[PDB]
């Protein structure tokens, strides 16, 4: 069995067991006998859950951020289903009540032994909540439908339970050898090395002497640092750099100067270089996997004896307000002055406090310490700017997670794609943010779910394959049912790579229709029927992808050709007829950044009641320029509406009618008047968040419309102004706002609200968006790379003014943009 395991888990993760072992890597060695030992205690927690428990770690509530209505219920064995009347107001107890005295009477004769299924997808309504506080019965309202449930028994939910079992004495100056190299260039060779404690050096940065661009190169020097090695603080790295001269910078290497046990480094070193893009202190401290082809430089830790940094109980022994919300010196010099006064009366202040500190001074982090060891805990927004790469230090790091761990499972979600990236900045492979992730990835299957996806589909990109392989295979040995599910979710994804291959072949020699048919041959192959079918959702596990629908199966003839996959199931009924998009070619990390952010506008706006209306679909890098986008089924794109074809119910006089007129034909009679506002309610949601975001190149070929009335946006690719992007308003669009009128101030006015109403709420979490994006620096996007792009979200939410001052600044930009409309 355990030989299968093993075999399973690496072709999951895409990276076979046996590399791990053929490192014999003492630090890889621990990480996975300790992780191992981490996930399995967590299983063995989880298979003793009480019933209510597993649904809770299963299917975990869905809940949004008086009135009547129908709903059918069934019981899990029949055909048999009641359809009641209940309101909106009414618990899930009282409809398991009204469900259970219907059978009685019908079946010839307890609520709390039951939860409600949604009908064919892995969602439960349980729990002392209004109906209406439930996305699912929230989702019915809105679009109309009638909510269709299973009375599911404890025994039931416990029957899936059980099937699912598994030092201060070092006053000289820091120095190393620099030894010798095996490159390839163009001039002379030097090496840069500078030290550094996240983005700040710890003293100048020391260079090599100029040697020949011939060899195999060789420098037998010492380069000492201006710095003790009593003073090297316990996150010490360095860096270096070899570049040519008569700029070429040729590549780039970091380490770690004390290794995961805390003992000092010694002291030779082969340090397998990356190619460059001079000194890189935020790349990975790991060498370059490819020792076939890269750049080496050999180096010398001097023996200065073992010497390990000391223990916690040996560290702990040893107009403020008015600049208080960059620094002068003497301003950073009263901070740190009055560092007992931060802890005491401004706990929240720790951040600012960390960055004036001297970290290249070992009694002062000595001191910071100790009051870091006394300090409060922090709010989430607080600590998510600890993880921070400006904060390095391991017990700012631990005080950081320590506050994280009050976040809501739904929060941890919003917040997950910046948490796995933040792995990135990681020094060590065991640390409290991978155990964090891991627990609460193994206590909550939908985050399980997410942090692999987010972790498998960077398998492909060197610098973290170790590390996320690791990760994975940790997670996998704390669910093995859980494995099996994903890896069918895997054959799925491999097989619509190679239908994906054959159709970008077949349309390069053949019509669409007749590469159509051919896809639809490949795709009643039993092999593929039976990989396609019967799956979890890559894009929401709680989705059942139940039978692939061939003929509504076809491809876009187009760029990178992706693949439009639909799906039905008749135990969820209408519910379950749902489609997924498989594009390969194209990079979809920024699409997914962007819908989360927009997603997270969204949370954020209904915490203050404001529904704009949005369509936050799903987007999942899944693979090395492949992933899956959720399919929006019913829309249709701005373009494709305003050609104004005849024939059609559509069909305008003016062209400008065009886009009412089609919004009339899916909304007759007294429908039209919802659709218009749902309509307005979403173009203000979507011109804010494109405005804010810097999303150019919007066009009437990447904006849809559903037959509802709402509008969103698909293809991203540019924001934060990497195409200063300005508002937009757009003519067609203003014109559906005011019903088709020429002048409607009332409408466009009330328009005009929303829109400011939106961009106020956003400005009072401008400190969690930025927080976020600086998270994101450590993605490697090209359109997230300095300050500059952090800057523009500065400017776009103008967070340095009084919400009077931002929201005239907004409207000379809304007014702008109004002109500019025709
Ligand atoms: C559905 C449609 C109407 C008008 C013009 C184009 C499309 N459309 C679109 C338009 N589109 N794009 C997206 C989309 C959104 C974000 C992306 O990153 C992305 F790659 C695609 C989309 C969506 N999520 N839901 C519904 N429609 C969407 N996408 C296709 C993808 C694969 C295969 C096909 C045949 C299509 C396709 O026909």
């Amino acid at each position: 069995v355990k030989k299968l395991i093993n075999s399973q888990i690496s072709l999951l993760i895409g990276k076979g067991l046996h590399e791990f072992d053929s490192l014999r890597d003492p630090e890889v060695n621990d990480f996975r006998t300790k992780m191992r030992q981490f996930c399995e205690e967590a299983a063995a927690h989880r298979q003793q859950l009480g019933w209510v428990e597993w649904l809770q770690y299963s299917f975990p509530l869905q809940l949004e951020p008086n009135r009547a209505l129908l709903v059918n219920v069934k019981f899990e064995g029949s055909e048999e289903s009641f359809t009641f009347q209940v309101s909106t107001k009414d618990m899930p107890l009282a409809l398991m009540a009204c469900a259970l005295r219907k059978k009685a009477t019908v079946f010839r004769q307890q609520p709390e032994e039951y939860a409600l299924q949604v009908n064919g997808r892995h969602e439960y309504l349980y729990g002392n909540y209004p109906l209406c506080h439930f996305q699912y019965i929230c989702s019915c309202l809105h679009s109309g439908l009638t909510p269709h449930l299973t009375m599911v028994h404890s025994s039931s939910i416990l029957a899936m339970r059980d099937e699912q079992s598994n030092l201060w004495s070092l006053e000289q100056p820091f120095s190393i050898e620099l030894i010798e190299g095996r490159k390839v260039n163009a001039m002379k060779l030097v090496v840069q090395a500078g030290l550094f404690h996240g983005n700040e050096m710890l003293c100048k940065t020391v260079s090599s002497s100029e040697v020949n661009v011939c060899s195999e190169p060789v420098w037998k020097q010492r380069l000492e640092f201006d710095i003790s090695v009593c003073d090297l603080p316990r996150m010490a790295r360095l860096c270096f750099a070899l570049y040519a001269v008569v700029d070429c910078p040729i590549a780039w290497a970091n380490l770690m100067l004390f290794d995961y046990k805390d003992q000092l480094k010694t002291g030779e070193r082969c340090l397998y270089m990356w190619p460059s893009v001079l000194l890189n202190p935020a790349g990975t401290v790991r060498g370059n996997p490819n020792t076939e082809s890269a750049a080496a430089l050999v180096i010398y830790l001097p023996e200065v004896a073992p010497v390990y940094f000391p223990a916690l109980e040996k560290i702990l022994e040893l107009l403020r307000e008015i600049l208080e919300r960059e620094l002068y010196e003497h301003e950073k010099d009263l901070v740190w002055k009055m560092r007992h006064e931060v802890q005491e009366h401004f706990p929240e202040a720790l951040a600012r406090l960390l960055l004036v500190t001297k970290w290249n001074k070992h009694e002062d982090v000595a001191q910071m310490l100790y009051l870091l060891c006394s300090w409060p805990e922090l709010p989430v927004l607080s600590a998510l700017e600890l993880l921070d790469f400006s904060f390095p230090d391991c017990y700012v790091g631990s005080f950081a997670i320590k506050s994280l761990r009050k976040l809501t499972d739904d929060e941890l979600f919003q917040y997950l794609l910046q948490l796995v990236q933040v792995l990135k900045y990681e020094s060590y492979l065991d640390c409290e943010l991978t155990k964090f992730l891991l627990g609460r990835a193994l206590a909550n299957r939908k985050i399980g779910h997410f942090l692999f996806w987010h972790l498998r589909s960077e398998m492909h990109v060197p610098s973290v394959a170790l590390r996320f392989g690791l990760i994975m295979e940790a997670y996998c040995r704390g669910s093995t049912h859980h494995m099996k599910v994903l890896m069918k979710q895997g054959e799925a994804l491999s097989k619509l790579k190679a239908l994906n291959d054959f159709v970008k072949v077949s349309s390069q020699k053949t019509t669409k229709p007749q590469t159509k048919e051919m896809m639809h041959m490949c795709m009643r192959q039993e092999t593929y029927m039976e990989a396609l079918s019967h799956l979890q959702s890559p894009l929401d596990p709680s989705t059942l992808l139940e039978e692939v629908c061939v003929e509504q199966c076809t491809f876009m003839d187009s760029k990178m050709k992706p693949l439009w996959i639909m799906y039905s199931s008749e135990e969820a009924g209408s519910a379950g007829n749902v489609g997924i998009i498989f594009k390969n070619g194209d990079d979809l990390r920024q699409d997914m950044l962007t819908l989360q952010m927009i997603q997270l506008m969204d949370v954020l706006w209904k915490q203050e009641g404001l529904d704009l209306r949005m369509t936050p679909y799903g987007c999942l890098p899944t693979g090395d320029r492949t992933g899956l986008i959720e399919v929006v089924l019913h829309s249709d794109t701005i373009a494709n509406i305003q050609l104004n074809k005849s024939n059609m119910a559509a069909t305008a006089a003016f062209n400008k009618d065009a886009l009412l007129n089609w919004l009339k034909s899916k909304n007759p009679g007294e429908a039209l008047d919802r659709a218009i506002e749902e309509f307005t309610l979403s173009c203000a949601g979507y011109c804010v968040a494109t405005y804010v975001l810097g999303i150019g190149d919007r066009h009437s070929d990447n904006i849809m419309i559903r037959e509802s009335g709402q509008l969103f946006h698909i293809d991203f690719g540019h924001f934060l102004g990497n195409f200063r992007v300005p508002f937009i308003l757009t003519y067609d669009f203003v014109h559906v706002i005011q019903q088709g009128k020429t002048n409607n101030s009332e409408k466009f006015e009330r328009f005009r609200g929303y829109c400011e109403r939106a961009y106020t709420i956003l400005r009072r979490h401008g400190l969690l968006f930025l927080h976020l994006f600086a998270l994101m620096r450590a993605a490697g996007l090209p359109e997230l790379s300095c300050s500059k792009d952090i800057q523009y979200l500065k400017d776009s939410l103008a967070l340095g003014k009084t919400e009077e001052e931002a929201l005239k600044h907004f409207r000379v930009k809304f007014n702008e943009a109004l002109r500019e409309s025709w």
